[PDB]
């Protein structure tokens, strides 16, 4: 079961148990591919015996405080907690006497959304769905630990070479469940509905949901019965999916579980996805 970091006395202490402490000499640094707390760079890490590793690198840039060094390794206490195929796997860090790093596998591809926009109308529906089938088991194995991702979007799942979508948090009123706008409740069953978003934003290849509306003229639109329509050749019951995850009771909403056995069924005869 997920451990809230927070729960504990000293945040430090945490780092320790989930986050594997690794040899800065190991690490090497090749380019800068993103810009909070300092730089992401792609890399290698040396293993013992076995050929080095593509590796994502966040660094913590210097002249951080101890308090900002809590709050940035925090992520290395939830993210080593995990070990799923279809969630983003925790190296190591480096926390004390050499350049503070965050360690995690490299994802090639990057994120969902904008390699989606690079590659629109390229992927069939199977191979969309077996996307969204990958995102869907991350989901179902974290709920199961009872970890609540609260910021579900195709922006934080991460793609590798074989096209292999892995939910993470790059740190959203058109993605949240309205319970969750408004009263703060934020459950798996609040995922489900994000979820069915990350469903439009893959079918639609990185559209902005909602497109230009205001999140006010959102939140007003969706209470209203406003859901967003099947994007374009995106099959009916995929569609239907969708409004299911935007059901107003969330007590309504399917759990990711009955998710992932949709779509299988889906992948195994793709003509019931019209249906
Ligand atoms: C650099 C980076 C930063 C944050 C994350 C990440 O997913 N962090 C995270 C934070 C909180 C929770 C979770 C989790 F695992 F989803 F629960 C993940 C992953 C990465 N890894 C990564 C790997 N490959 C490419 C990139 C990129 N192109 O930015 C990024």
């Amino acid at each position: 079961t997920y451990i809230d970091p927070e729960t504990y006395e000293d945040p430090n202490r945490a780092v320790h148990q989930f986050a594997k402490e690794l040899d800065a000499s190991c690490i090497k640094i090749e380019r800068v591919i993103g810009a909070e707390f300092g730089e992401v760079c792609s890399g290698r890490l040396k293993l013992p015996g076995k050929r080095d590793v593509a590796v994502a690198i966040k660094t913590l840039k210097v002249g951080y405080t101890e308090k900002q060094r809590r709050d940035f390794l925090c992520e290395a206490s939830i993210m080593g907690q995990f070990d799923h195929p279809n969630v983003v796997h925790l190296e190591g860090v480096v926390t004390r006497g050499k350049p503070v790093m965050i360690v995690i596998e490299f994802m090639e591809n990057g994120a969902l959304d904008a390699f989606l926009r690079k590659h629109d109308g390229q992927f069939t529906v199977i191979q969309l769905v077996g996307m969204l089938r990958g995102i869907a088991a991350g989901m179902r194995y974290l709920a199961d630990m009872g970890y609540v991702h609260r910021d579900l979007a195709a922006r934080n799942i991460l793609v590798n070479s074989n096209l292999v979508c892995k939910v993470s948090d790059f740190g959203p009123v058109r993605w949240t469940a309205p319970e969750a706008i408004q009263y703060r409740k934020f459950t798996s069953a609040s995922d489900v509905w994000s979820y069915g978003i990350v469903m439009w934003e893959v079918m639609s290849y990185g559209e902005r949901p909602y497109w230009d509306m205001s999140n006010q003229d959102v939140i007003k639109a969706i209470e209203e019965g406003y859901r967003l329509p099947a994007p374009m050749d995106c099959p009916a019951g995929l569609h239907q999916l969708m409004l299911d995850c935007w059901q107003k009771e969330r007590a309504e909403r399917p759990k990711f579980e009955q998710i992932v056995g949709i779509l299988d069924k889906m992948i195994r005869n793709p003509n019931s996805a019209h249906h």
